[PDB]
């Protein structure tokens, strides 16, 4: 029942294995074929500072696919400049064989081993049309990307009475005859020049230049759309005026980072497609010169790189969509765009949207939003030009649940990924996204999220959020789809949701009534702590009424700076466990996973395994970032030789009571001191001895309470502090100072090879008084729950929880259950029994 994983990593920064995997049943027909590059390529390690980069040869691959193992009969073949292939047909049922080849510059083939896969009668079909079909019917007229010329007059008429459309003309009109100065006059470099660390200095230059570029992009895009909605050429004249000035900034020493360059490509695409029929020969050459130059630069960066990165952030967020639209804007007009369209259309189909197929966002709460326009605009565009529904990808309906559970109405987000602490309430961008999912997928839960939130806040779409990567106003101006009618209520959702592949879980007592909702989030993820993800495997957070109590601490001050590495990403910042003060490895190697779980009604359950997440940092990507950034991955900073053999954290939701039980199994290869952590981010914790353990009271500045009743198989000492491991200096801001302190509780055990912790957490607000924990009859009772467990370092772990009155129970043991967890639950008046065993992700 208990699976042990012995892998150095579960996910790879750079693809190491073929998909579909050897001997597997594919999850979709046709399969999406992908394989590692002949010359595996990590590429630049940072936006501002590339680091050591290898050559990336142009290459040719081949593929053959057949139910005939000797590849003689009915063989599908392909040749590509990149390591992915789409058959564009549904394959027959049964067993299949395939292999891919690298073709040397001399014409020699290096064939892979022959791999096998199976197609079932049950295998889902998701078969978008060939690019040849799409281009055959693609019109040569402009506009054809921002909208279609045939639909132009209708879109104008429909928006004459759309108050959302008025904002473009208002914003654009402010620009007219209002000169834009040159970059060097608009930019603020007064902070940049004070910085001596090159990663920080270059990062700040990126930030300062993007401030100006992004401000002006909003102007240029408003000018293009104002022209499309009115046909008043004053918007064309100023649009060309303003864009010409921005383009002239190209070669400035201040014009830094790839988003700025992609922004030039994007605006050039909008002005070219939108103003096409008005362009003078010089204006057209200007726009086309820049499309060619910048599109070629990004294609050359992506190819033999993007497709095999675990995820390439700036590309997935904005930059891929931007090449896609530039390619479809100019296909048939410039030769280069044939290659770009081929690449982008196939790469989307190959592996997008998303990384985790359960719908979770790998990079967490904040960065999800930076993908919103990409997640919607690309498949909307592909769908209308192809006549095929790209939203039939099951990821979208799965992602709808992530949107709701990860940040319920008017609620603090669950606490994952860089900048998680700033996500306090669903913003207009998130609402615009759920709105699109509701329309494109006819998803009643997404519809409920939008309807119930707009009921309380009618103006939410117009509130504050970063427009550049997330604003869907233009989508709303141009879609012929209406919002579906409100049907399901959020209150009809399951109390808990587990994302097994993402490695996260959300538990709620009242998700459909946010102000009364006691909530716990959990992470133990195969993605580890690379990219924007944190080193928080087996970490939980708690919330009441949509405000956090026990919560991951620290501030997002950068991407690789000392505060981030030592006090924010670092395991010491989170509600998890340290080993002799040492934390989880930075990178994909610091992974966790969720071996078993149960989403129920009277009881819910999730387990995280972080047994392999600790030790020395070995990720070549993060070792290079560390070298460049001045990071020290040393025992003094929190990383040392691994001592951890086993770490499972069992998390039990006690129905809708607001009570959660957290039970830990820990084993080390030698006696160690175990450090049990809790943090709060508004007010200090209050600690007192309680029976044979500790009571840790957390509270926020509002109604929120979370009380940990913590027991261990060993004697514990404790301490609290207000200080971060290193100051949260906001170095990115002019005269930036230290950001506000948080609060850090640590219980430390006597040295031992094995330890168990029981933590009964009481999460509530003004809805009820604290729960009373009774220590009677050599077990523990609370509100009709009886809780028994092993708190004996020399005994076998077990956890037995039962509410006789509600008919719920959970039994984890290594004796009669043989490592399994058995559940009894009541769902709609029916007794439900489950036996849970481990499964890999
Ligand atoms: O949009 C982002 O993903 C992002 C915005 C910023 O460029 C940067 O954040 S920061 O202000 O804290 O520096 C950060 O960019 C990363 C990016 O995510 C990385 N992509 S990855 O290789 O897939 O992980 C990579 O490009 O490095 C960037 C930072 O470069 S730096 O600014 O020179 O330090 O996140
Ligand atoms: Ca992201
Ligand atoms: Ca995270």
């Amino acid at each position: 029942a208990v699976i042990k994983v012995s892998e150095e990593t579960l996910m790879y920064e750079v693809r190491a294995t073929p998909s579909p995997a050897d001997g597997t049943y594919v999850k979709v027909n046709p399969p999406r074929f992908m394989w590692p590059d002949k010359f595996p390529h990590l590429g630049p390690v940072l936006d501002g500072v590339p680091g050591q980069v290898d050559e990336k040869p142009k290459v040719v691959y081949r593929i053959r696919i057949s139910q005939d193992k000797n590849f003689r009969k009915d063989v599908l073949t392909g040749e590509r400049a990149w390591a992915f292939f789409n058959p564009f047909q549904c394959l027959a049922q049964g067993k299949w064989y395939w292999q891919h080849a690298y073709v040397t510059p001399e014409g020699t083939e290096e064939w892979s081993p022959v791999y096998q896969f199976y197609i079932d009668k049950d295998t889902p079909e998701f078969n978008p049309p060939t690019l040849e079909k799409v281009l055959a019917r693609y019109p040569s007229h402009h506009p054809r990307v921002l909208l279609d010329a045939d639909d132009w007059e209708n879109i104008i008429a429909k928006n004459n009475n759309n108050p959302e459309a008025r904002t473009y003309m208002d914003k654009a009109s402010q620009c007219i005859s209002r000169p834009l100065k040159h970059l060097q006059e608009e930019i603020d470099t007064t902070n940049v020049v004070t910085l001596t660390n090159i990663v920080q200095r270059e990062s700040a230059l990126i930030r300062e230049s993007r401030k100006i570029v992004d401000r002006e992009e909003a102007n240029v895009e408003a000018l293009v759309r104002a022209y499309l909605l009115t046909k008043d050429e004053k918007y064309y004249r100023e649009g060309i005026n303003r864009l010409s000035e921005i383009l002239s900034w190209q070669k400035s020493k201040y014009f830094a980072g790839d988003f700025n360059l992609s922004t030039l490509l994007s605006m050039s695409t909008s002005a070219y497609d939108g103003f096409y029929n008005l362009l003078s020969p010089e204006e057209k050459q200007l726009l086309l010169d820049n499309i060619r130059k910048i599109g070629d630069k990004f294609y050359n960066e992506y190819v033999n790189h993007l497709e095999n990165r675990i995820a390439d952030n700036h590309v997935w967020q904005m930059t891929f969509r931007i090449l896609t639209m530039a390619a479809f804007a100019t296909v048939g007009e410039i030769p280069e765009a044939s290659v770009w369209t081929d690449y982008c259309y196939n790469e989307w189909i190959s592996r997008l949207p998303g990384l985790h197929k359960d719908g979770g966002w790998h990079n967490g709460d904040a960065y999800f939003h930076v993908n919103i326009r990409t997640l919607i605009e690309v498949p909307v565009f592909f769908s209308r030009i192809s006549g095929f529904n790209f939203f039939a990808d099951p990821w979208y309906n799965n992602n709808a649940l992530y949107v709701i559970y990860q940040q319920p109405p008017f609620s603090k987000s669950g606490g994952h990924g860089n900048s998680h602490e700033g996500q306090r309430s669903p913003n207009g961008g998130r609402i615009g996204y759920a709105d699109a999912l509701a329309r494109e997928c006819n998803n009643p839960w997404a519809a409920a999220y939008v309807h119930e939130i707009m009921q309380e806040d009618p103006d939410i779409l117009s509130k504050a959020f970063e427009a550049k990567p997330a604003d869907l106003t233009w989508y709303r101006c141009t879609t012929p789809k209406e919002r579906p009618a409100y049907s399901k209520h959020l209150s009809e959702l399951p109390e808990s949701k587990v994302f097994k592949q993402t490695g996260t879980a959300l538990m709620n007592t009242d998700i459909g009534h946010h102000a009364n909702n006691a909530m716990l989030s959990f992470r133990s993820s195969p993605y580890g702590s690379t990219s924007h993800a944190l080193a928080n495997q087996n970490a939980f957070n708690t919330f009441f009424g949509g405000k956090a109590i026990f919560y991951s601490s620290g501030h997002r001050t950068g991407f690789t700076d000392d505060h981030c590495m030592y006090a924010y990403r670092n395991t010491r910042a989170h509600n998890s466990i340290l080993v002799n003060g040492m934390g989880q490895k930075i990178g994909t190697e610091g992974y966790g996973w969720i071996p078993r779980y149960y989403e129920g009604e009277e009881i819910s359950y999730v387990v995280g395994d972080a047994s392999n997440a600790y030790g020395k940092v070995v990720s070549p990507l993060w070792l290079e970032r560390g070298r460049l950034s001045g990071t020290q991955f040393t025992p003094e900073k929190g990383w040392d030789e691994n001592k951890l053999e086993f770490f499972r954290r069992h998390v039990v939701q006690l129905g809708r009571s607001g009570l959660f039980v957290v039970y830990d199994e820990l084993a080390g290869k030698e006696p160690v001191e175990w450090n049990y952590l809790l943090h709060t981010v508004e007010l200090p914790m209050e600690v007192v001895k309680e029976e044979g353990g500790l009571r840790i009271l957390g509270k926020n500045k509002a109604d929120g309470i979370s009380i940990a009743h913590l027991y261990s198989s060993q004697e514990m000492t404790y301490a609290q502090t207000d200080t971060f491991f290193v100051a949260a200096l906001d170095w990115k801001k002019r005269l930036g100072k230290a950001l506000p302190n948080h609060y850090h509780f640590t219980a430390t055990t006597a040295p031992c090879n094995k330890v168990f912790f029981l933590n009964i957490i009481d999460v509530h607000g003004n809805n009820r008084a604290d729960a009373v924990i009774n220590h009677q009859g050599n077990h523990i009772t609370v509100e009709g729950w009886v809780i028994e467990c092993n708190l004996d370092s020399e005994g076998k772990a077990f956890l037995h929880i039962e509410n006789k009155q509600n008919g719920a129970s959970l039994d984890f043991n290594y004796n009669s259950n043989k490592g399994a967890t058995t559940i009894v639950d009541q769902v709609d008046g029916k007794r439900i029994e489950k036996r849970l065993v481990d499964s890999l992700p």
